[PDB]
């Protein structure tokens, strides 16, 4: 179940401990068929240089049968919904996640957090919002889910950095959910058991979970304007 | 012999070249049953962010049968025996090694060094003093061995950064020795054949070498205040 | 063919993604018998600390039958041909590559770039000039190739960082060496020099002046430049 994991971090931050090759190896063993590396965007503390993201265009697409997406976990910078990902960085990347992390955007009033998150969602630049359920950052969950559904952004169901409320808001707003391990070692790759239970409780519809198959996720990215990746044709 | 290595460094410093996964693979190959990663403390040049240590809490305890300890090689900060390890770092770690490294504590007058080391030993915060037999830092030795025995701190017998003196001296003072490779690649993991023969030179008592077994070392840590690690119970 | 690759980068830069062990494993799989790690010199952005280079002296020489050279891709710093490699770094390293990279030396007038590159060559401190064919740094290719032959420096035949026929033909006539280098930033492209090869043959480049044909040829070149012989490689 869910042979896709979309959110993890490499030694590019010292607070992560696994490399691209560790992740490929763990994917192969666990039967994960498609994954994305999404290192923290460069404005954060302990994050890689922006070249880290631009040079991901060099990576192989398929290794040991495992498909590899080039991603970022960009940081929401302001209430205008700007993130620390440049045009050149976008050009090299397949997957844009964005979230709140305190060095870049300190938690503020509910209206502030909400406006920034919705402005990021409305920018058309991001595919997934990471850990929107984080109690550190209070938000209007319903207003966020409705914007995410309108602009076709997935909300993550997801340490160093509200399961039911988000899952139920997405359920009713009609949006996508993305499962992500936020792995900082390859050992938790693809492990998102903690929420699966809640999703079943709130009767979240299986059809709106991106992680169900490589093709469902790739189709979603293509619906968002991504050119088809020919190497993933047999996934 | 000595299936425990307690002092090694990962790519969290650019002057080291191996990852957690490299150390695991090597441990498996060399029959090492328990090991600790002890990356340089954050005040040192070319050392990781403090989050590198806090986030070690996420690591698996046992991989491929090998136990994994979360450590630091802290740098002695000042004559008050302070080290560059915060309380939040402590909370995340099992093993606290500390030692003199030039960028942080420029070697000074004997008395400065000693006030400093014997005071680190006396802080109760430290488990092992790394390469105390290093000529770049002169210290009252017989005396350091006597404080180490008094305070239950092991002295390492041990590039970029006297064996007999320490070995004979710890022998007579009644304290513990800890063997540590100070590996900066996984290739030298578990290799301390150099000082060892100087140990059989002073007829060092077999029962005061921590590395003889995982349980011996783990009981030592527990005696120093560490809660028992449930996953190592069968080690 | 070309069981030697001399130019590649590890996670010591975040714009690279592979470790020493990843390169070892790939060399074995690809039949590479000798390779060098040549991380970006410390003056560049996103480059390691200088200790990254000094401490390479601890590396094993041969792992699983593959020989490992300790290198640097140093940055040309100025028109005096200085590079960001210290005496203590030189003492730890086997192989010295140097090249232009934006943050350290900005592309300037053809004569500036030329003077800087030739002075580096003429320093005697360098074995190989990396991607001299880079269109971002206009040079007098003939004057460079002639300096390189005089001072026994190899020119590389060669995204982020990022004339191939013009370099090879200049080296051909000047009578110098060429070195092949993948400039890998993951181990997946290790030993991969397909692109320029057809053009080397197109210009009748003499194969006897390609360093990479065998480990011994490359090692003999380094010894010729003053490197004490590496005992552990005696059988390569
Ligand atoms: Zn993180
Ligand atoms: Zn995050
Ligand atoms: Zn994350
Ligand atoms: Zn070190
Ligand atoms: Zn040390
Ligand atoms: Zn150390
Ligand atoms: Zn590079
Ligand atoms: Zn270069
Ligand atoms: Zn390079």
């Amino acid at each position: 179940m869910y042979p896709v994991d979309l959110h993890m971090h490499t030694v590019a931050s010292t607070h992560a401990y696994s490399t691209l090759s560790d992740y490929i190896a763990q994917a192969k063993q666990k039967g994960i068929k498609l994954f994305a590396i999404t290192d923290h965007g460069p404005d954060m503390e302990d994050a890689p240089h922006h070249w880290h993201f631009i040079n991901m265009r060099i990576w192989p697409r398929v290794v040991d049968g495992v498909g590899i997406l080039r991603g970022i976990e960009a940081n929401i910078k302001n209430v205008d919904g700007e993130i620390d990902c440049s045009g050149k960085m976008f050009d090299s990347l397949d997957l844009i996640i964005a979230g709140f992390h305190e060095p870049v955007f300190a938690p503020h009033d509910k209206a502030t957090n909400t406006q920034a998150m919705i402005a990021t969602i409305a920018s058309g630049n991001v595919h997934i919002i990471s850990h929107p359920g984080n109690p550190k950052y209070e938000i209007d969950v319903k207003a966020v889910a409705e914007a995410a559904a309108k602009h076709q952004v997935a909300l993550e169901i997801n340490f160093l950095h509200n399961c039911r409320e988000v899952a139920a808001a997405v359920r009713d707003a009609g949006g996508w959910v993305a499962l992500g391990s936020d792995s900082h070692t390859a050992f938790t790759m693809g492990e998102f058991e903690e929420c699966l239970k809640i999703l079943d409780a709130v009767d979240f519809p299986p059809e709106r979970i991106l992680n169900v198959s490589p093709r469902r996720l790739l189709n979603f990215l293509e619906s968002r304007g991504m050119a088809p990746i020919a190497e993933f044709a047999d996934l």
